[PDB]
């Protein structure tokens, strides 16, 4: 309804948007805010409309119902007068803001408001590895933090040269320079704070060359606009790691720099202990910032982990040392570690009830920039009421108001695609919750010969049904042609996910072979669609590929494919292939954990599925590796967790060349050098039996 939710609302009348009004103050007030009421607009004999900032003559009558906050506001309508008074400049665009949503078929709701954030710095950081947003994405990107009162764009992509290391002590060249300048000014008219990020930690020498250089680098950004800054020391090793250094450093850009301009806002650090597992308490690093660090200058934490949410406990543990309110750079939706996903979800799992005790609250989105307003405007929601805060309902009004064509159909697609997968950091979101306990009753009376609910099975059919309206309709929707852009591998394989699971749900229903038969092949063909996709979408070099619907869903359909296969062969002594992932090369085993470990293919690479059990290796048993075709080979890496294996190639699979594996700490690797190959053979070849632990099996070929 309104999102940020005010501070203070009152209730019942309806008022028609004036077609005669007199306008109050147009001259002294936010220019900003005059532009965006002008607009909504379309004389002195009419109705009344007092817009300023507190002091203004335009509003001296409501001096008292003005909240004394910054980018506080006081917004009433009624049958006579409209009021829209800030505290300040900001608080009177922020009450054209909450105007606007009110503003219905020309129709008003008598309402009064008194309305302020509760935390002062709220909005984003574009802050993780991956290709930077476009600046058509950014453009987009300021406006929708100023319709959501959003106050903080914080510059940081970690993979811009000019940004982080070596050429952060560059000058942008003029393109890019007129570029931010222009990114500067469209956020100057959306009452965002551009924050350009520097990230030289990695090779900064502590001497008197490098500290001008990043002097003469913040003050060409200042040349092009900008009136806010910050170092980040994030994600770095070496010298550049030193509290008291960073700390020095940062008070010089304060009184040398920050305090000589008469306009400069933010100062900002991100510090290389950010956050607490990262914290070495055998040392000191971040009692020194605390303490040396001026204490205008905000410190960036993340949480009690790389990727955590905020807690009270957290938040405490953090200010008693540093000893200032932490400003929170929150990691999600951020994607960057899990490529292959799209984080869709809500935001959750925030105290609600601790903004006295952070500084500032920005989230690292996706290197989607559309895809990532779901969780922009919800973190906005959060961060200005979060004794309100509404994850639910914020989520579905995010959806309304980036597709409202198309709200359903983001919404199915969306609650499909909010988890991460496993993950190296531990962090994961909830998904498909609504019809999870449906397929956990379905496939567990399913595999026990038990008759399942027929309401779980129409629950399920009904589910896939709506992947494919939504798919097909997010497809072709042009309202959001950048956000449709983005999602489209993904769209594409949710409804492979929904195709294959009707047509498994149809072999379970299956009453004559010949039907069942058809449905298997289909299964087959959709495996090889779904291949051939994450094969040739979203080929990036860390997690290359398209992952959607994985925490229910698709364990759901493997699962019951699975056991539907077996169930046939059973009945009519048949050798059905129940493999639930296409797979083009073949692998054999004598070994057994090894036997079912899948294997991948990962761009140029061809490996197999590393377990997490005991692998024992008997005295002959070995594994074969048999590619689709002859391919010239790179290099083959094992990682066994060797004077007993062989590792061999060979085209033909009767004529073999040995290999010879070299020993590292990295572990045991070899150069092809171009040799052609199709078969790698790894065999144990002395007499005790060799138990193992898989950790990686790679053949790396020239494609
Ligand atoms: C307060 C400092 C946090 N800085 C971080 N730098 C990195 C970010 O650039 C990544 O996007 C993020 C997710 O992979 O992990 C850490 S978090």
């Amino acid at each position: 309804s309104l999102q940020p939710p005010p501070q203070q609302l009152i209730v019942n009348k309806t008022i028609d948007l004036p077609a005669v009004y007199q306008l109050n103050g147009g001259e002294e007030a936010n220019p900003h805010a005059v532009k965006v009421l002008k607009e909504l607009l379309s004389s002195k004999k009419g109705m009344l409309i007092s817009i300023g900032e507190k002091g203004d003559k335009s509003v001296r009558k409501y001096s008292r119902q003005i909240p004394d906050h910054k980018e506080g506001y006081y917004l009433s309508v009624n049958e006579k007068e409209i009021v829209l008074a800030g505290n300040d400049e900001r608080g009177t665009y922020y009450a054209l803001q909450t105007f606007a949503q009110l503003l219905k078929d020309g129709k008003l709701p008598e309402v009064e408001i008194k309305d302020y954030p509760s935390v002062r710095y709220r909005g984003v950081v574009e802050g993780f590895y991956g290709t930077p947003w476009s600046h058509q994405a950014r453009l987009s990107q300021l406006k929708f933090y100023g319709k959501n009162k959003m106050n903080t764009y914080i510059y940081g992509p970690k993979d811009d040269p000019y940004h982080s290391a070596p050429n952060w002590r560059l000058p942008y060249p003029d393109k890019e320079a007129a570029q931010l300048q222009e990114l500067v000014a469209v956020a100057n008219e959306n009452e965002v704070d551009f924050v350009w990020a520097i990230h030289p930690g990695q090779d900064i020498k502590w001497n008197k060359e490098d500290r001008d250089l990043l002097l003469a680098k913040f003050e060409k950004m200042y040349q092009l606009g900008v009136r806010s800054f910050a170092v980040f020391f994030d994600d770095i090793s070496g010298e550049g790691t030193n509290p008291q250094k960073q700390a020095e450093l940062l008070n010089y850009i304060d009184e040398k720099f920050a305090q000589v301009k008469p306009d400069i806002n933010q100062l900002v650090m991100c510090p290389t202990e950010y956050n607490k597992s990262w914290s070495n308490p055998n040392g000191n690093y971040l009692t020194t910032l605390g303490d040396k660090l001026n204490p205008s200058i905000q410190i960036m934490w993340t949480g009690d982990r790389v990727i955590s949410d905020i807690t009270r406990d957290g938040i405490s543990w953090i200010n008693e040392r540093i000893k200032r309110p932490a400003y929170i750079w929150w990691n999600f939706p951020v994607s960057d570690y899990v490529r292959d996903h799209l984080l869709l979800g809500p935001v959750y799992g925030n105290d609600t009830t601790i903004a006295k005790e952070m500084s500032g609250f920005v989230t690292n989105p996706m290197e989607h920039a559309e895809s990532s307003k779901i969780a922009i405007y919800s973190v906005a929601s959060y961060a200005w009421n979060p004794a309100k805060y509404d994850t639910w309902q914020t989520w579905k009004d995010a959806i309304r108001t980036i597709l409202p064509s198309a709200a359903e159909e983001l919404e199915c697609f969306a609650m499909h695609n909010s988890d991460l997968g496993p993950n190296g950091h531990g962090y994961r979101r909830e998904e498909s919750m609504d019809i999870q306990p449906a397929a956990e009753r379905f496939l567990k009376a399913f595999k026990e010969g038990k008759n399942y609910d027929k309401a779980d099975f129409e629950t399920l059919q009904y589910t896939f049904e709506r992947m494919k309206e939504s798919a097909d309709i997010l497809l072709m929707n042009t309202e959001n042609k950048p956000l449709i852009v983005e999602i489209t591998p993904w769209v594409h394989q949710f409804k492979l996910t929904a195709e294959m699971g009707e047509e498994v749900l149809k072999m379970v229903e299956g009453r004559n072979e010949s039907y069942f038969l058809r449905k298997y092949n289909h299964v087959k063909a959709l495996q090889q669609q779904m291949f051939y996709i994450d094969q040739t979408s979203n080929q990036n070099p860390y997690q290359p590929g398209v992952k959607t619907a994985t925490r229910v869903i698709k364990p759901l359909i493997d699962r019951t494919f699975a056991t539907v296969v077996k169930f046939f062969n059973q009945k009519f002594n048949a050798h059905l292939d129940a493999t639930t992932d296409y797979m083009p090369h073949k692998m054999i085993s004598n070994v057994e954990q090894i036997k079912n470990l899948p294997l991948q293919v990962k761009a140029n690479r061809v490996l197999i599925s590393p377990a997490n059990e005991v692998v024992k290796w008997a005295a002959g048993n070995s594994v074969e590796i048999e590619l689709d075709a002859i391919y010239p080979g790179e290099n083959i890496q094992i990682n066994f967790g060797c004077t007993w294996g062989r590792l061999e190639i060979s085209t033909d699979g009767k004529e073999w060349k040995t290999v010879d594996l070299k020993q590292k700490e990295s572990r045991l690797s070899a150069g092809l050098q171009k040799a052609p190959v199709k078969f790698v053979r790894f065999t144990n070849v002395s007499d005790e039996e060799q138990q193992v632990y898989l950790r990686q099996f790679v053949l790396t070929i020239e494609k």
